[PDB]
């Protein structure tokens, strides 16, 4: 399941640290590095277009003040994945620019169905924060199986 067409797509999600999603692009790039000529030319526009709107937006904004690793770190944890900074920034942006209603309408095109808690079934929670042995068992290393009670995270995540 966790090896779909998304691996060919590898587009960065707004919560995803740039280099982390680029990491799995790099794992494909290291393999299919036959046409290096097209690959390198692609990666130039590809990785920047691969970013979430906000991410490529900041890249070009802080580019002058961010050499290379700096701009990479800038897009690592955009406003912090679990930080409240991003959540308030989303509200600050919302009142400031009317472009937020446009992307709000565009949100209808986006499958925002990730909110539904992948263990409880409903979107009352978020699976990222909801730690509850409801069903399925081990979602960590087995997904389809393994005892969730004996699944201690060691050299995995
Ligand atoms: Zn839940
Ligand atoms: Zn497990």
């Amino acid at each position: 399941m966790y090896s779909p067409t998304s691996i060919l797509d590898i587009r960065q999600g707004p919560k995803e640290p740039f280099r982390d999603y680029v990491d799995r692009f790099y794992k494909t790039l290291r393999a299919e590095q036959a046409s290096q000529e097209v690959k390198n030319a692609a990666t130039e526009t590809l990785l920047v277009q691969n970013a979430n709107p906000d991410c490529k937006t900041i890249l070009k904004a802080l580019g002058p003040g961010a050499t290379l690793e700096e701009m990479m770190t800038a897009c690592q944890g955009v406003g912090g994945p679990g930080h409240k900074a991003r959540v308030l920034a989303e509200a600050m942006s919302q009142v400031t620019n009317p472009a937020t209603i446009m992307i709000q309408k565009g949100n209808f095109r986006n499958q925002r169905k990730t909110v539904k808690c992948f263990n409880c079934g409903k979107e009352g929670h978020i699976a990222k924060n909801c730690r509850a042995p409801r069903k399925k068992g081990c979602w960590k290393c087995g997904k389809e199986g393994h005892q969730m009670k004996d699944c201690t995270e060691r050299q995995a995540n």
